[PDB]
């Protein structure tokens, strides 16, 4: 099933009411707490109107309210279960404001949940907006208030987190979809479930940021389950999701018609692999003995043009395995790959020893020296974290992760990374004090100023329990060498969970779970608001605009002139990203050199090596001198 964030609040003394009910199915008969009775909209005799319908409670006191629950009918009838819906809580009962939640609850009758950060209330209002099979009905059996043990205003320039949005499925993967700049997430064949799958189907859901709305598909057209795979954007466009359960399969996601599109089986079968995007647009993968088989499994590059899979066998994967207890099943996971110069990739970790993969003939690698510091050697970090910040000096922030993926006590390690040419061993130290918090299944994006963006995670990696839990998360300022913690949230974003920064700044939070008949699926996401978009009143500040761009596709090495409605400080592109199990190979950020031609028009170069500037989409940010980012223009670049 799933669970709250906090206890339920006694129900003993509300008042509800309802936009209508049926005799015998009266509002209260929500809050009775017999499971076999239930609130029911008009029907029959009365009419049959249709949704949205509306749940309203008043506690007659203040409470700190973390979420609600909803408990469809349990004889069996299934058309009153609320798709669509939104939550929303005041203090006087009139004014609501915006939701606290909103999003699309599966069309079963388990119990759904919406969770959210604490905020003091004493009227909550739930809207259904439409029945999850489009009939006219509302229907519930028992509806619940969950609260804090306490609660705690966020303190002002630290960021803010909300709202919720609400998922029909545990979003354990996801990518932003370039084109349309909707959030794509999936699960497994299952919305929460990858355990005993006949494989050959995946459950997606979409969001989209403009409109608040959440899709679903399910998609069988590339028979592939694509739990637990490696994730690419090439060179072509198209997001190359590779194994998983189903572990030769190769699906490919097209942003521009938003459909998936069957590729060519990998050469070695894998689970849990990463894979990356090189210089020219192929995808390179290696490792992955989550499915598939236990056994050495070297490298293998992809070509869109040829639409092929080939073996690089001499590509070895035995000097990126960690020592994990478990051996291979664990120690060939979730490499901290990076394309670079010239078709090589680049592993940080999470093995201590760094490597160059090669892609020529039949590929080959190269030690680049252990990651260390005057601190010492940094052992390996499963699931730590790898993010490059500033792909044209070559630097990579690592972070966090533990020795073993799972049972092993995460750490606060952290370094900076400085890559130079392939081939050669680059410069290793450790980054500022390391972080506050330490934390495996953390995950992490790049933002438009060069900092790193740090959330969730937890002490001790216990994959499906949401124990030692960190809740505040963390960002890294390059040019301070500093970390700071944000302001915290309140659910639990451990194993299996994402973070993807949104073409308007924000950051887009969510999964944890995905373990079937568990507590811990989270069925949703989260919006964390960074404080480079507030001002010093805590208002949204307003933000430079992007007049005119010269061209929205450029070669590597070409310029782009564009116009600003005011003036602008700084600018950066940042490659769109993908997620899942703490990996993301796809991010990365170039610092923009402008020049000023003058009355708010400014020109600069995309890098002219495709191993800094790798082929993909990129969003354009520009700040202006009060570090405020405008939203993103998205930007082609090819090869
Ligand atoms: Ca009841
Ligand atoms: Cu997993």
């Amino acid at each position: 099933a799933s669970a709250p964030i906090g206890s339920a609040i006694p129900r003993n003394n509300w008042a509800v009411t309802c936009d209508s009910a049926q005799s015998g199915n009266e509002c209260n008969k929500a809050i009775d707490g017999n499971k076999d009775t239930f609130w029911h909209t008009f029907y029959g005799a009365n009419g049959d109107p249709k949704p949205p319908h509306t749940y309203t409670i008043d506690m007659k006191t203040t409470q700190n309210v973390n979420g609600l629950s909803v408990l469809p009918r349990q004889d069996g009838n299934q058309n009153g279960w609320i798709g669509r819906h939104e939550v929303y809580l005041s203090s006087d009962g009139t004014n609501w404001g915006s939701p606290v939640a909103s999003g699309s609850w599966f069309a079963d009758s388990t119990t759904k949940y919406s969770n959210f950060e604490t905020r003091p209330a004493r009227y909550v209002r739930l809207v259904a907006i439409t029945e999850a099979n489009g009939q006219p009905w509302t229907s519930i059996a028992e509806i619940n208030v969950f609260q804090a043990s306490s609660y705690t205003a966020p303190q002002p320039g630290l960021g803010r987190w909300g709202p919720t949005i609400d998922l029909p499925i545990v979003p354990a993967a996801a990518a932003i979809e370039p084109t349309s700049g909707r959030v794509l997430m999936w699960s497994s064949y299952r919305n929460d479930a990858f355990e005993g799958s006949p494989g050959g189907i995946t459950l997606t859901s979409s969001w989209d940021p403009s409109t608040g709305i959440v899709s679903d598909r399910t998609v069988t057209v590339t028979k592939h389950d694509m739990f637990c795979p490696g994730i690419s954007m090439d060179g072509n466009g198209q997001i190359v999701v590779t194994g998983g359960n189903d572990a030769k399969k190769t699906s490919l996601y097209d942003s521009s018609s938003d459909s998936w599109i069957p590729g060519p089986d990998m050469q070695v079968a894998r689970g849990y692999q990463s894979s990356a995007t090189m210089s020219d647009g192929r995808v390179f993968t290696i490792g992955g003995s989550w499915s598939g088989g236990v056994f050495e499994k070297n490298g293998e590059v992809y070509s869109p043009s040829s639409k092929t899979w080939t073996s690089l066998p001499n590509a070895k994967v035995n000097p990126m395995l960690t020592a994990d207890k478990q051996g291979l099943y664990r120690s060939d996971n979730h490499a901290w790959l990076f394309g670079w110069k010239k078709g090589s990739v680049f592993q940080a970790g999470p093995s201590t020893a760094m490597n160059w993969y090669y892609t020529s003939g039949s590929g080959d690698v190269k030690s680049a020296g252990k990651r260390q510091s005057n601190r010492g050697v940094a052992p390996d970090a499963m699931c730590g974290n790898a993010v490059m910040y500033d792909a044209v000096k070559g630097k990579i922030l690592t972070f966090g992760g533990s020795p073993d993926y799972q049972d092993s006590d995460a750490t606060t390690n952290a370094h900076i990374i400085t890559l130079g040419e392939p081939g050669t061993s680059p410069n290793t130290v450790f980054a500022s004090n390391g972080l506050y918090f330490a934390r495996t299944f953390h995950t992490s994006v790049v933002l438009p100023d060069g900092s790193t963006f740090i959330t969730g995670g937890q002490r001790r990696g216990i994959p499906f329990e949401d124990s030692t839990p960190v809740f505040t998360p963390e960002i890294y300022v390059p040019e301070q060498d500093t970390f700071y913690k944000q302001n915290p949230n309140s659910i639990v974003r451990a194993y299996h969970s994402i973070s993807l920064l949104l073409p308007d700044g924000r950051v887009f939070n969510g999964g944890g779970g995905l373990c079937g008949d568990c507590t811990t699926n989270h069925f949703d996401a989260q919006i964390f608001t960074p404080n480079y978009l507030y001002d010093s009143n805590g208002n949204l500040a307003t933000r430079p605009k992007i007049t005119r761009t010269s061209t929205q596709s450029v070669k590597v090495g070409g310029r782009i002139t564009i116009s600003t409605d005011s003036s602008i400080s700084k600018a950066s592109l940042i490659r769109y990203g993908t997620a899942t199990h703490t990996v993301n190979t796809d991010q990365r950020r170039i610092p923009l050199t402008l020049t000023n031609n003058g009355g708010n028009s400014y020109s600069f170069q995309v890098p002219s090596d495709s191993g800094v500037a790798l082929p993909g989409y990129w969003m354009l940010f520009v700040m202006n001198s009060a570090g405020v980012p405008s939203v993103a223009s998205t930007i082609r670049v090819t090869q």
